[PDB]
């Protein structure tokens, strides 16, 4: 007859509330009236975890649902006050004689709106065959897909959610207060330093390389510094190609393309008489970085001034018994000639300097529009809008997937809004601008692949298993395992088999609308439109997480670190890519560069854009415990455990290396992409 109703508030600002709260409790023999949460002085502040003894005019049977209603004080002769939005982490009811009932929630509440909350216990849609509960999840998920609805943002990208303005986005996918206040500080003091100094507004040249170190007045870091004591090293501007910004591109050839006519002669040098190129290339000594999809690319204008880009390619050569690696050649264009020379070491300072900076600025426009925009934002934000519209709150894989989808929605909205837009940075200050942006996602998503997603099928089609010093594979795989080896853990708790994945109607659904939302029902993605088998279940599902956790944090955190030193990482280049040799001079090289406004719009962002905003979500850490249940949080502990230890791993191995690899120690892996 009585019930034991323990409540949890969050602590978040705004998370309490003075409205009233009324519970109804619903069973398998009934449901009860509205009761009162109303206890003696203020209930529901922030942080607050209190209880209410409530009693029931009927007996209801087994507790099914739990409906949460919420209304404002009411004075008499003058209605409802005003709505105070309440955030509730989770409700426990305690029947006689014993035994606990968690229902967790963790969301907002608002208006009349009413929270219908199902047990903690994950429960697939064939779980629980109760009609009470199948209507829950059906009502729900409907409510979801009309709450959060795809849109069509470009031709030939992946879609996204129809929200223009970061304002017009609900609570429950918004950043904290707290994360947004965090961020526009540090926005806001950034611009003002970088303005102050009227280096926003300087359109002209770098007076000399010696002047670009002012941006360590600015902002500052010893990666960064290592980049302008190294960057004209041959043995650091390969290894970025492994553990820099963009260490996606690189892979090995025992076939060199035929658009990129290099002759023994070329690399007879470096490689020594010992050997020749073909004997080299069968060795699988050779690799290469092929930025061709860059070919042709619409170019931006910056100050009035016709910007430029090339499509290079790039032999490097891994010396034996763990030496560098080396670049050979360089080519600046797909297609090969008198007017497109292939560069050598060999050659003199300013063509060698000037054909790898090309490359540098190919990396950008490469790493930015299609590394980071689109496989560690665009992606991770389809992820997150399928599964809030065909996971419910109940699903296991809601509850898997949920803390890896945090702020995804509200940092991509921002984007559209404010980043790749007229007028600002991108518009404003890289070489290919806003329409090359575009196109090359346009381009990039008609050949994307499902295997490039794995990380462990990405390392063996290109072929970089066993190259030496390749911290973010090694680091990479690392996590990958302990992330499958969790999600693995947590289906083989619920999914017993094969047939019962492909009964998950639910789960089809959610696989269906990200293959034909995300991926535009493309075949040739080789991305799944259904599982059959749980062995894929796992596949996919570890893709989701490693993508939207470390993989954004493999390509983000070295941002600032990649571009600090501009040379390093040049945002767009004012002539084009040199057609004779001999040519090239320090005068023509900072010629080349970016003006300086652009130069300092681009680090400007990209130091907003590389540090995790407000408090930190670390990768494996759920404090929200949407699983109940002890068998999956054994799951989250050995995950946790494992995370650890593979994050001291990464201590010991950084601790004997001049350029430490950080950016895939997971403590410094936020859950989800919100940056
Ligand atoms: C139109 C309104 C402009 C307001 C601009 C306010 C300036 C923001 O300053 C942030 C950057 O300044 C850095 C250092 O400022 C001095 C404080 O002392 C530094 C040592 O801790
Ligand atoms: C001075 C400009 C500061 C930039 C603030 C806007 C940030 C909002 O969007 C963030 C999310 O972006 C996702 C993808 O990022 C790729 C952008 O690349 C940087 C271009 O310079
Ligand atoms: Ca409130
Ligand atoms: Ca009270
Ligand atoms: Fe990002």
């Amino acid at each position: 007859a009585e019930f034991r109703v323990r409540v949890s508030t969050g602590e978040a600002f705004g998370a309490g509330t003075w409205d009233k709260v009324s519970v109804s409790i619903v069973g398998t023999r009934g449901e009860s009236p509205p009761l009162p949460l109303d206890n003696l002085g203020k209930e529901f502040t922030a942080g607050a975890e209190e209880d209410f003894q409530v009693t029931l005019p009927e007996d209801v049977g087994r507790v099914l649902l739990l409906r949460v209603h919420k209304a404002p004080p009411v004075l008499p002769l003058l209605g409802p006050l005003a709505p105070d939005a309440w955030f509730c982490r989770w409700f426990q009811l305690t029947p006689p004689r014993g035994g606990h009932l968690l229902f967790p929630c963790y969301q907002w509440l608002e208006g009349a709106g009413t929270l219908v909350l199902q047990e903690g216990t994950a429960k697939v849609s064939w779980a629980d065959h109760h009609p009470v509960l199948q209507q829950q999840r059906q009502e729900e998920l409907q409510a979801r897909q009309e709450m959060y609805q795809w849109k069509a943002y470009n031709p030939g990208w992946p879609h996204c959610l129809d929200e223009k303005t970061v304002e017009d986005l609900e609570l429950n996918i918004k950043y904290s207060t707290a994360k947004n206040a965090n961020f526009y500080l540090q926005a806001g003091s950034a611009f003002a330093e970088m303005k102050i100094k009227g280096l926003l507004d300087r359109k002209g040249l770098w007076r000399s390389l010696n002047e670009m170190k002012r941006i360590f007045n600015f902002r500052r870091t010893p990666a960064a510094e290592h980049a302008f004591e190294h960057w004209q090293e041959d043995a650091f501007f390969a290894s970025q190609f492994l553990n820099g910004l963009n260490p996606v591109l690189i892979r090995r050839c025992h076939y060199l393309p035929k658009n990129f006519p290099v002759t023994d002669a070329m690399v007879a040098s470096v490689l020594g008489p010992g050997t020749s190129l073909q004997a080299e290339l069968e060795k699988g000594s050779l690799f290469l970085v092929d930025h061709g999809i860059l070919s042709g690319i619409q170019t931006n204008v910056i100050n009035g001034k016709p910007q430029f880009s090339a499509a290079p390619m790039t032999l490097l050569y891994q010396s034996p018994g763990c030496g560098p690696l080396l670049p050979l050649a360089i080519q600046l264009s797909q297609t090969p000639g008198p007017n497109s020379p292939i560069f050598l070491p060999t050659d003199d300072k300013w063509d060698w300097l000037l054909a790898k900076t090309w490359v540098r600025n190919a990396e950008f426009s490469f790493h930015e529009a299609l590394t980071h925009l689109l496989h560690s934002h665009l992606l991770p934000e389809v992820f997150t809008l399928a599964t809030l519209r065909q996971l419910p709150h109940c699903h296991p894989l809601f509850k898997l997937l949920i803390p890896h989808t945090r702020y995804t929605l509200h940092i991509n909205t921002l984007a559209r809004e404010l980043l790749i837009v007229p007028g600002q940075v991108v518009d404003r200050s890289t070489g290919i601008g806003i329409e090359g942006f575009s196109e090359l996602i346009q381009r990039n998503m008609k050949q994307l692949n499902y295997s490039l997603l794995c990380l462990p099928e990405d390392i063996r089609t290109r072929g970089v298993e066993d190259i030496p010093g390749y911290y973010y594979r090694d680091d990479g795989m690392q996590i990958w395992g302990a992330v499958e080896r969790f999600v693995s853990e947590i289906i083989g708790i619920y999914y017993p088999s094969d047939e019962s994945v492909q009964d998950d109607r639910e789960l089809q659904a959610w696989v269906r609308e990200i293959f034909s939302k995300g991926f535009l029902n493309q075949e040739s993605s080789g991305i799944p439109s259904s599982l059959e088998t749980r062995e894929a279940l796992v596949q996919y599902v570890t893709m989701v997480i490693f993508t939207c956790s470390a993989k954004h944090a493999a390509v983000s955190a070295g941002q600032f670190d990649s571009c600090a030193w501009m040379p390093n990482l040049p945002p767009s280049m004012q002539l084009p890519p040199p057609t004779s040799k001999g040519l090239a001079t320090c005068e023509g090289f900072i010629a080349t560069l970016p003006p300086v406004n652009a130069t300092c719009d681009v680090i400007l962002a990209l130091w907003l854009l590389s540090k995790e905003p407000g408090d930190q979500r670390p990768l494996g850490t759920y404090p929200d415990e949407h699983f109940t249940e002890e068998a999956p949080r054994r799951s989250i502990a050995t995950f946790q455990s494992r995370l650890a230890q593979i994050s001291r791993g990464i201590q010991e191995r950084n601790q004997g290396l001049v350029l430490p690899y950080t950016y895939l120690d997971p403590p410094l892996i936020e859950n989800s992409v919100s940056i």
